[PDB]
């Protein structure tokens, strides 16, 4: 049984994919980009009025197992999409304009392992050599600066960058979609938590984006605009200095590949409850949330 305002298992996530398309069938399709080490199918949702050759923006949830409300967050905003889409100027112009891929889970064999045996796992949970230890960091896995800082070569921490760049299957699916509709797709933004932030490029440098003007002008719109609900309040700019150092980011891959406008959020809350944030919460986060991606996309559509 689903609820927008529980934390629902992968069951229960993988059937609200197949709900939500059935229910809205000319607002939304559903695709598996790949499957997971351990055979489940790694879901998108392409949601927008159908049309051809329409822009694109890109948004994942899911990438480490214990962030919950990461993966309670693209639901959230699937749902408002098809609930205002019709009868509200933005939202209708947003998917009359342009196409949603909602990635909703993207490890998912990690979010059962969270589910099943231990609530504050991370990583995947592929197999390893000359270890007994599992999993590697998906956020540590695609090829920006793979592994060359702020990850780490043994397969038993969290960080764990991986055999290789796209070692990962789940990595590899999201990245060979991408590759693939790079022309359509605008921005990138990938959801986490938590901590309160707007992250853009770079991580695995110090080296500042070209347009970090614009990013940086952006990020702290959104930011004033995300608050203006409750009051929560978000820092930003570059990875690298204003959380940490991390090579072989998503956000820093999709920022190198041409998608200039390439953010990651970090939702509630600052450490109170971490990744246990408590279900009551989950509404209110999400709400302030969505003014921040309606700010972002209203910005890239009108310079698109
Ligand atoms: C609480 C939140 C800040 C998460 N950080 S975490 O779970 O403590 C990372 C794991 C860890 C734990 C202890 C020591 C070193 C690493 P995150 O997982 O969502 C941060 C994210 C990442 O580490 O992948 C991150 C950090 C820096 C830059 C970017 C943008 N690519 C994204
Ligand atoms: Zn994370």
């Amino acid at each position: 049984g689903h609820s927008y305002e529980k934390y629902n298992n992968w069951e229960t996530i993988e059937a609200w994919t197949k709900q939500v398309t059935s229910e809205n069938p000319d607002l939304i399709s559903r695709t598996a980009i790949g499957t997971t080490f351990l055979g489940n199918n790694i879901y998108l949702l392409k949601v927008g009025k159908p049309g051809p050759n329409k822009p694109a923006i890109f948004m994942d949830c899911g990438f480490h197992a214990r962030e919950w409300i990461s993966h309670a967050f693209c639901q959230w905003f699937v749902r408002e999409a098809v609930l205002t889409y019709g009868y509200e100027s933005h939202m209708t112009e947003f998917l009359n304009k342009l196409d949603f891929y909602v990635l909703p889970v993207l490890n998912i064999d990690g979010y059962i392992y969270t589910w099943t045996k231990n609530r504050m796992w991370r990583k995947t949970r592929s197999t390893n050599a000359g270890t007994t230890c599992i999993g590697t960091d998906p956020n540590r896995n695609f090829d920006a600066g793979w592994c060359t800082t702020g990850a780490s070569t043994d397969p038993c921490d969290e960080t764990y960058c991986g055999s290789a760049a796209e070692s990962e299957k789940e990595t590899k699916a999201l990245a060979d979609f991408i590759r693939n509709n790079l022309s359509s797709i605008k921005a990138y933004l990938t959801i986490h938590s938590y901590s309160q932030m707007i992250l853009y490029p770079y991580s695995y440098d110090y080296k500042l984006p070209e347009n970090n003007a614009e990013l940086n002008n952006l990020a702290k719109a959104a930011v004033k605009e995300l608050a203006t609900l409750y009051g929560t309040k978000y820092t930003y700019g570059p990875g690298a200095t204003t959380i940490y150092p991390a090579a072989g980011g998503s956000d820093d891959w999709a920022y190198d590949q041409g998608i200039k406008y390439s953010f990651t959020f970090e939702l509630r809350d600052k450490g109170r409850y971490g990744f246990i944030l408590p279900e009551s919460q989950i509404q209110a986060t999400c709400e302030e949330t969505m003014l921040a991606i309606k700010y972002v996309t209203n910005y890239v559509l009108g310079h698109l």
